[PDB]
């Protein structure tokens, strides 16, 4: 049949590290590409076609803790360290303080309204980040 | 307040870059990072914490055309080449020329039972994708 129309999941794809070769894609995005998979939406009409393709890949970092128990944390896809981490309340902010071979390193983490605030620290360098409930 | 509990979404996030670098990550880690979207899930009871936070790539790609008829494409889920592609039928397959650097360069749809297959081909090398319907 001629008739291509649906949402399509790709279940087999064989030597697409081949073909992105040939293209002289860099390794970088060679293994993002590797890493997603693939839907495809065809809308066609007769021999009009609309293909859309979407690419997508998910990955989980999880802690748990215990407010005042130290433990240790295998930083995973992030800078693959171990610290020894603890988490104390400083008011109604979650502070944590990651020890290990670089200095100054940890994090806060805290409740405004219905945002969440997160300001990670290492060495003179933070990075702040904000979070809306859904 | 303290209560942290519930699912929140990553509105915005600055100096990830260099908070990232200061951890000394690698290039590649660093740019599949930056593009991921973040959603906490956080579980709290007491002082007891779970974090799970899942980064998510997600790229869209649309190519629409009409049999027969050339249009321009711009490759950004690949290559990031311009080529002048032409689809036309040969039977009831799909087959594209994707006129542009790239030596024989083109790609193949079509139908096979109830399997949609998409056969990528540049110079010597050939990527066989087969989808199922979601």
């Amino acid at each position: 049949t001629r008739d291509q129309n649906g949402t399509w999941e790709m279940e087999s794809n064989e030597n697409f590290e081949g073909y992105m070769k040939a293209l002289d894609i860099d390794f970088c995005t060679r293994k993002i590409a590797v890493r997603c998979t693939q839907t495809k939406v065809i809308d066609q009409d007769g021999d009009n076609f609309k293909d859309k393709t979407t690419s997508t890949f998910h990955r989980n970092y999880d802690v748990d803790f215990t407010v005042g128990v130290e433990f240790d944390e295998y930083t995973k896809s992030l800078d693959n360290r171990h610290v020894k981490a603890l988490v104390t309340w400083e008011g109604d902010v979650l502070v944590c303080v990651q020890k290990g071979e670089k200095e100054n390193r940890g994090w806060k983490k805290w409740i405004e309204g219905d945002k969440l605030y997160l300001e990670l620290t290492c060495g003179d360098q933070v990075c702040r980040q904000v979070f809306k409930k859904k």
